[PDB]
RNA sequence: GUCUC
RNA sequence: GUCUC
């Protein structure tokens, strides 16, 4: 759990997160390139959801780590170490 | 590098306007073929950036490269041009 | 230009075309060097510009110069022509 | 766990 | 000609 770090404190996009899967994509809104996001690298998660998730279109805050099969987010919060806001398919407690 | 399918269908996976790049996947074979910036024919003429858009449904032709099949003349359906990918602003 | 080693084999991260310059990470170091155009020095013949391609293996020496670590001599693997890149047209 | 519930 | 066609 300990890869390389490439960017620290990046913010991006989520293009789309599907919360079956655990996995989706974030577009750095400075490189316009996406980010590999897996479920576990969700650091502040929406309370009221049990599931660890990012909904499309939400803005989060990363670090970019040097993963096993590319670039990866990390430490995934909202702007500013706020909870994310989740996936509207992630549901509520 | 020899020819495999001519005026073919497919809708665009995903595509990296950082580097230029993407796949589509065919609708006829459902394989897919990696798209490069360089084989579009038809760019969305408001962009400068030359790209395609995730979702987007192309017509292109299909040739062997080293590595697999590469998509070539990337148009959008009928010859229109590609909408273009959302990352790549307009003019 | 103080040498920092030679015969270098690296992995091509990016490269642009239209402005001349890329990174390539060391695979003894995985550290990334600069690489400018004009310090490719077997160019793929069949190409116009001077290039070297995303994800090509090439090998080189690694001097420092003014703003940094930078690749110099750079070769395909065993002092071959590199293939260049995709977004250099082919003659 | 690399282009979608 | 030091993170982009």
């Amino acid at each position: 759990a300990d890869k390389p770090v490439l960017a620290t404190k990046v913010l991006g996009t989520v293009k789309w997160f599907n919360v079956r899967n655990g996995y989706g994509f974030i577009n750095r809104n400075d490189t316009k390139e996406d980010v590999f996001v897996h479920q576990t690298a969700i650091k502040r998660n929406n309370p009221r959801k049990f599931l660890r998730s990012v909904g499309d279109g939400e803005t989060v805050e990363f670090d970019v780590v040097e993963g096993e099969k590319g670039a990866e987010a990390t430490n995934v919060t909202g702007p500013g170490g706020v909870p994310v806001k989740g996936s509207r398919y992630a549901p509520n407690r």
